[PDB]
C-alpha cells in the first residue's frame, strides 16, 4: 500500500497547474512517526495563511485556552451630585471580538453608574499596543480590504466572524439615472463619503466599485449599479480602528441617555490618575472560543492582534517585534525546530514570511500532543462541511469524497502562493501533512491539494460517500 501511495502523490504532483512552481510536500504518520512522503520538505517557502498555525499554537502556549480579553471605561473619579464627569476613556486591551452590542451594553453601565453628562472629551485608549497599524511589507493596495485592516488594541468587530477595523458599506439602487444610495454602516459620521455612483438602466452591466483611496478615511464609490440589481454590500477598512470604536461608543452613550459635550479622540489615560474609576467593562470569550472564528475563516486581524498580545504577555509590549520573538520562543518550548522559519507577521499576509513543509508537520505533531490538542484541532476547517463555522474556508472543497468531514487543515492563498496543511484522522493511522506551493502562475492549485488530501483520507481508511 505504501508504495502505491507514494506513486499516486508523485503522479498528482505531475499536474501542469504546478509548472514552474516549487512545492514542499510532507506526510507523516502521527502515531508511528513514520515518514510516508516528503519532497523539498526543507525548502523555504511562503506559507500564506498557514502561518496562522504557528501563531495559533504560540497563542495557546503563551496565553492559553483559558485566556480572555478585556475592555474598560474610566473616569478620574466616579460621578456624583449632578452625575457629571470630565474626560471619559474607552480602554481596549486586545479584544478581537468587541461588538457594537458590547459597546452598547457598556454605554448602559456607564449610565447605570450614575453618569448623565461627560462634560469633557471622550477618548479612545488603544495604547496597550503600539500604533504600528500595518506590517512594514504589506501592499498598500490591499489596504481597503478587511484582510488588511489596521491593527489596534481598541477595535470593533463586525459580524459573527468578527472582522475588525472594518465597516459595512451598502449600495442600494435607485431609479435609472438617479445617484445610487450609499450607506457606510458603522463608519457613518466617522468616515467621509464620495458617492459618484449612479443607477444604471435595468439589465445594464454592473460596474460599481467601492474603495478607500490610500491614505484617506474616505469611502469612494464610483461606477454604475443597474436598477434591477440587488442591493450590494461590502466590507471596507477605515483609518484608526480606535477612533471608530470611540465614535460608536459616542453614539452608544448618547443612546443610553448620557450626553457628551466634548469631542471623540485618541489618547491614553493620564497615568497621573492614581485611582481612575472603572465605570464599565467587558470581558470576551476565552481564547479557545475565539480560536474557532479566527482559524475557520483565517482572520488576519486576529492573528496580528494575537502576536501583539503575546508581545504583551512575554515582554509587556504590544509589538510585532516582541510578539514575534515570543512566538518563535514559544514554538521552541513546544519542541519545534524553528531553524528554517522566518516570522514577519502573524497572519501570513506578509511576503516576508518563510517556512518549510517539514517545520509545519513538525508543529502538527507537537501541537497534536500538547494539552490543548483538542481546542486546537477543533478550530481547523473541516473538508466539505456546509456549516461555515465548521467547514470554514474548506466548506466548498472535497465534498462527496473520502476527505469530507475528515480532513482538518488550514488553507492559505495569495498570488503564486498556496498551502494546505493539517491532519487526516483514520483507522489506518493518524496522519499529519503539509503542502506548500510557490511559483505557479495561474490560479492556486487547490484541486492538486485536494487530490492529495483525498488520497490521504483513503490511505487512512475512508471511503467516498455514495
Ligand atoms: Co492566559
Ligand atoms: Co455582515
Ligand atoms: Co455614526
Ligand atoms: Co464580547
Ligand atoms: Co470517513
Amino acid at each position: 500500500r505504501l508504495t502505491e501511495l507514494r506513486e499516486d502523490i508523485d503522479a498528482i504532483l505531475e499536474d501542469p497547474a504546478l509548472e514552474g512552481a516549487v512545492s514542499g510536500v510532507v506526510v507523516v504518520d502521527t502515531a508511528t512517526g513514520e515518514e510516508l512522503y516528503s519532497r523539498d520538505g526543507g525548502e523555504q517557502l511562503l506559507p500564506a495563511s498557514n502561518m496562522k498555525l504557528f501563531t495559533a499554537a504560540a497563542a495557546l502556549e503563551v496565553l492559553g485556552a483559558d485566556h480572555s480579553f478585556g475592555t474598560e471605561v474610566a473616569a478620574e473619579s466616579a460621578p456624583g451630585r449632578r452625575g457629571e464627569v470630565q474626560d471619559l476613556y474607552l480602554v481596549g486591551r486586545g479584544d478581537p471580538t468587541l461588538s457594537a452590542e458590547d459597546l452598547d451594553a457598556m454605554a448602559a453601565e456607564v449610565a447605570a453608574s450614575g453618569v448623565r453628562t461627560v462634560r469633557g472629551d471622550l477618548y479612545a485608549d488603544d495604547t496597550w499596543f503600539d500604533s504600528e497599524r500595518l506590517v512594514d511589507d504589506w501592499w498598500p493596495e490591499d489596504e481597503p480590504y478587511a484582510y488588511s485592516a489596521q491593527i489596534s488594541a481598541l477595535t470593533v468587530a463586525h459580524g459573527e466572524r468578527f472582522d475588525t477595523g472594518v465597516t459595512e458599506v451598502s449600495v442600494t439602487p435607485a431609479a435609472e439615472g438617479e445617484p445610487a444610495d450609499v450607506d457606510l454602516g458603522a463608519a457613518e459620521g466617522y468616515a467621509e463619503l464620495d458617492n459618484r455612483a449612479v443607477t444604471g438602466a435595468a439589465g445594464s452591466a454592473n460596474t460599481l466599485v467601492i474603495d478607500r483611496p490610500v491614505g484617506t478615511n474616505t469611502i469612494a464609490v464610483t461606477g454604475s449599479l443597474p436598477a434591477d440589481a440587488a442591493p450590494v454590500t461590502a466590507l471596507r477598512t477605515v483609518d484608526e480602528p480606535a477612533a471608530l470604536a470611540g465614535h460608536l461608543f459616542e453614539e452608544a452613550l448618547e443612546s443610553n441617555g448620557v450626553t457628551v459635550k466634548g469631542d471623540v479622540g485618541l489618547g491614553g489615560v493620564p497615568a497621573d490618575w492614581q485611582d481612575a474609576e472603572v465605570l464599565a467593562d467587558h470581558t470576551s470569550a476565552e481564547l479557545s472560543e475565539i480560536l474557532v472564528p479566527f482559524m475557520k475563516f483565517s482572520n488576519n486581524g486576529h492573528a496580528e492582534m494575537l502576536v501583539k498580545s503575546i508581545g504583551q504577555e512575554t515582554a509587556g509590549a504590544g509589538t510585532w517585534d516582541a510578539g514575534l520573538v515570543g512566538v518563535e520562543e514559544a514554538l521552541s518550548g513546544l519542541g519545534v525546530d524553528t531553524a528554517g522559519l522566518v516570522l514577519n507577521d502573524g497572519s501570513g499576509l506578509s511576503r516576508g514570511n518563510l517556512v518549510t513543509a517539514d517545520t509545519v508537520v513538525d508543529l502538527l505533531g507537537q501541537a497534536g500532543s500538547a494539552p490543548w490538542a483538542q481546542t486546537w484541532s477543533a478550530s481547523l476547517p473541516v473538508a466539505g462541511e456546509s456549516d461555515p463555522f465548521v467547514g470554514g474556508t474548506l466548506a466548498n472543497r472535497m465534498r462527496g469524497t473520502a476527505a469530507e468531514g475528515v480532513v482538518e487543515a488550514k488553507t492559505g492563498t495569495m498570488s503564486g502562493v498556496s498551502a494546505l496543511s493539517g491532519y487526516v484522522p483514520g483507522p489506518e493511522g493518524e496522519l499529519a501533512f503539509s503542502i506548500v506551493n510557490n511559483g505557479h502562475s495561474g490560479p492556486a492549485p487547490l484541486a492538486v491539494q485536494d487530490a492529495i488530501a483525498v488520497r490521504l483520507a483513503e490511505y487512512a481508511g475512508h471511503q467516498a460517500p455514495e
